[PDB]
Order: C-alpha cells, then sequence, then structure tokens
C-alpha cells in the first residue's frame, strides 16, 4: 500500500531471491530462500559455487533451512561456502573480508562455473566482498571496482571496510601508522608490489 521508504535501499524478501551479474565469473545477490533457488541458479547461471557470508542469527530471523539448501548443493554438485560476518558492521566486514576473498578467487581459479557471492539482502557484506575482489584480483583501483558493482546494483557498501582491509593485508607496522592517522584517500590504490603481497597473503588463506 502507500508507504514512505524505511531507507535509501530496502531488502524486499518476500519478492524472493534477487541477483546480478557483475562479471562472468560472479555474481552477487540476496540469499537463496528454497533448495529450488538453487535449481534456478545451476539451470540459469550455471552457477558452480555459494559464497555464503551470513551468521547463524540472520539464518534463523529469515527461516531459512540451511541443511536443505547445502543438500541441494551436494545434489548438483554445487560447493557451498560459508564465510560469516556480522550484519550491519563495517568492522567485522573488514576483519572477515581476506578470508571471503580468499573463498571468492579460489573458486574463480577453479573454473567450474560462475561464483554467486551472498549475505541476507545482497545490500552490505556481499557487495563488499565482491568489490575487494575486483580490487585485488581485477588489476583495477578501489573506486573503479566501487563503480563497477553499484552501478550494476545500486547499494550503499561500505568504502571504508574496504580500504581498511586493503591496509591490513599492505602496510608495513601497522602500529607506527594508524589507519584512523592517514589521509582518507590513503589504499584507495596500490604500488605493484603491494597488489603482490595482498594476493599471495589471501591465497594463502586457502582453505583455512
Ligand atoms: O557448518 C559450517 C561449516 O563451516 C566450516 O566449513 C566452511 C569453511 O570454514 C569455509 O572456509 C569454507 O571452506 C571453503 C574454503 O573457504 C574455500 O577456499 C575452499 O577451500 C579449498 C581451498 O581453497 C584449496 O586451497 C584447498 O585447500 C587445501 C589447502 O590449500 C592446503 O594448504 C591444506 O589446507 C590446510 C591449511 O594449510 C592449514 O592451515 C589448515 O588450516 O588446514 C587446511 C586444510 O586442512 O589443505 C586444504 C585442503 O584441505 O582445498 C579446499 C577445498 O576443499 O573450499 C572450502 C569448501 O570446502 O566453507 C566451508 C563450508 O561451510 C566448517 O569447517 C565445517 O565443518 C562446517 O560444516
Ligand atoms: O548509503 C545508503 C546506506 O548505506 C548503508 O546502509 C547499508 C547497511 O549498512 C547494510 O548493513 C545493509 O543494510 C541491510 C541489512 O544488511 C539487511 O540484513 C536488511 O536488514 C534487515 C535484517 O536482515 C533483519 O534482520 C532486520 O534487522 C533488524 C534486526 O533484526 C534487529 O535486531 C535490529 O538490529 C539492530 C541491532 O540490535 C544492533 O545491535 C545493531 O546491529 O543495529 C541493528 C539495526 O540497527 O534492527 C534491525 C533493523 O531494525 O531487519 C532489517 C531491515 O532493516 O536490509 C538492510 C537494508 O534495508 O545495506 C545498506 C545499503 O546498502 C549505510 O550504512 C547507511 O547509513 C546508508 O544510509
Ligand atoms: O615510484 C613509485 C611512484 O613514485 C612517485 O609517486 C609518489 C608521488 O610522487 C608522491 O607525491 C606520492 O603521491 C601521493 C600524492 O601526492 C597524493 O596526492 C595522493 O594521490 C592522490 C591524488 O592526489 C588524487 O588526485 C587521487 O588520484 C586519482 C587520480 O587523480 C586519477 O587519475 C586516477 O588515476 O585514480 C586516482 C585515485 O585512485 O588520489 C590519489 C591517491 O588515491 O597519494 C599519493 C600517495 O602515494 O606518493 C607516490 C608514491 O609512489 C612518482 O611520482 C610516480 O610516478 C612513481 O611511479
Ligand atoms: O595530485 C597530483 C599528484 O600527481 C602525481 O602523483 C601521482 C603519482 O605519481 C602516481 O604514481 C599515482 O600514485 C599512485 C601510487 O604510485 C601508488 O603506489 C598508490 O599509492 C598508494 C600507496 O601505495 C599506499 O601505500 C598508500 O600510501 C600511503 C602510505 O602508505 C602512508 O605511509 C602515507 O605516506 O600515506 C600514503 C597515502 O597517501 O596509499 C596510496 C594510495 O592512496 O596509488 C597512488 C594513487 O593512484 O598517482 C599520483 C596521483 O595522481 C605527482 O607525482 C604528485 O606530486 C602530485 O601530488
Amino acid at each position: 500500500g502507500s508507504h514512505m521508504m524505511r531507507s535509501p535501499y530496502e531488502y524486499h524478501h518476500d519478492l524472493g531471491m534477487n541477483y546480478t551479474l557483475i562479471r562472468d565469473e560472479l555474481i552477487v545477490g540476496s540469499q537463496p530462500q528454497k533448495p529450488e533457488d538453487i535449481d534456478h541458479l545451476k539451470q540459469e547461471q550455471n552457477v558452480a559455487y555459494i559464497l555464503n557470508l551470513q551468521q547463524d542469527k540472520d539464518i534463523e530471523y529469515w527461516g531459512i533451512d540451511l541443511d536443505s539448501i547445502v543438500r541441494r548443493c551436494k545434489e548438483l554438485g554445487i560447493r557451498h561456502m560459508r564465510r560469516p560476518a556480522k550484519d550491519f558492521d563495517p568492522l567485522s566486514l573488514r576483519s572477515q573480508l581476506p578470508k571471503a576473498v580468499s573463498s571468492l578467487e579460489w573458486a574463480v581459479s577453479e573454473g567450474k562455473g560462475r561464483v554467486y557471492v551472498h549475505s541476507s539482502a545482497g545490500l552490505g557484506r556481499a557487495p563488499g566482498v565482491s568489490i575487494a575482489y575486483m580490487y585485488w584480483f581485477c588489476d583495477m583501483n578501489l573506486n573503479t571496482a566501487y563503480d563497477t558493482l553499484v552501478s550494476k546494483r545500486p547499494c550503499g557498501p561500505n568504502k571504508g571496510a574496504i580500504r581498511g582491509a586493503t591496509y591490513d593485508l599492505a602496510k608495513n607496522d601497522p602500529w607506527k601508522e594508524p589507519f584512523e592517522s592517514l589521509p582518507e584517500n590513503a589504499f584507495e590504490d596500490i604500488a605493484d608490489w603491494e597488489r603482490k603481497l595482498i594476493q599471495e597473503r589471501v591465497r594463502a588463506l586457502r582453505g583455512t
């Protein structure tokens, strides 16, 4: 009916799982709600991996029977991966970014089909993870990676968290140069050695 918009971006769980193709290897969207959403993704999008960024309490709140989703994945040869991060929490997204990205980049490199990256709405966590991936592993800077995502799938993923994760992986002696004491554009882009260091540390998180 008639209604003021709660916030700038709203999650309409009642409209079913939604998603957006961002690059050919990479889909970002909301939680699959049923085993049938897995079949959809296999049949329509050649998805061979699911990266789920939700906590257990998210999954309980949204009433999802994750065991049956995961069972369907196994039946269809899809690999289902969990890397939880807190909802509405940019410091949690930041802390978990490197592990989440290692799972996504591993899957893309394995090459069996597309990767479906999701959180609850795919408005916060999953877009952040995807933007970090395109920045660190697809030879862009942070602003270009950010716009690649939000121009296709509008939302306000937290840029500071991604930039802060880039610092966490790349900066020598952080205690000497705290993130908060550095110019705001710091680590919006990276030198070649930094890009190589970040990639080595991310790939070394594989299977951890
Ligand atoms: O109930 C929830 C569920 O949660 C846990 O399982 C999840 C797990 O936490 C989560 O990471 C993910 O698992 C993914 C992973 O993120 C992906 O990256 C991918 O892992 C493969 C990896 O990319 C490959 O490199 C390969 O891993 C090799 C390593 O390269 C080797 O070095 C060696 O790793 C060992 C490592 O050196 C040590 O530090 C030590 O940490 O142990 C490591 C392994 O013992 O071996 C591994 C191979 O074992 O192969 C990986 C492919 O298998 O794919 C993973 C998905 O399978 O998602 C999980 C699912 O939610 C929890 O652990 C579950 O029990 C729990 O049910
Ligand atoms: O630039 C625009 C916009 O960008 C940013 O907003 C983004 C936001 O930060 C990001 O987290 C996301 O927001 C999503 C959210 O991730 C989704 O999950 C969905 O939210 C619904 C959620 O799934 C439900 O569980 C429910 O949340 C309830 C909780 O169940 C309650 O417990 C309570 O949680 C509060 C908790 O007690 C506190 O500890 C703390 O965690 O705060 C929590 C909430 O403040 O309340 C919430 C809500 O009342 O219902 C949720 C529906 O609201 O949908 C969200 C989008 O609507 O995506 C955003 C956009 O990309 C930026 O941060 C903003 O400032 C900026 O305006
Ligand atoms: O040897 C490697 C490298 O060394 C030298 O570069 C160093 C610079 O000389 C030194 O000044 C320092 O550069 C700073 C810069 O001073 C500072 O302004 C900041 O740069 C900002 C820009 O000011 C800002 O406009 C924006 O840049 C945009 C850019 O306009 C746009 O064209 C596009 O390409 O993307 C950019 C945004 O991603 O933001 C940047 C920062 O994000 O920060 C710099 C910090 O490093 O440090 C350099 C360190 O190497 C040589 O001059 C150089 O040619 C050598 O290759
Ligand atoms: O505004 C006009 C500006 O233009 C010219 O600078 C340009 C550089 O010459 C050019 O190379 C490019 O800068 C790149 C940079 O080379 C690249 O290394 C990267 O910079 C990163 C650092 O890698 C990263 O470590 C981090 O730097 C921190 C640093 O760790 C910290 O200790 C302290 O020094 O603060 C730094 C933050 O400034 O962050 C930056 C990323 O922000 O990416 C850079 C941006 O693309 O572009 C420069 C600007 O266009 C002229 O040389 C210069 O004199 C003029 O000021």
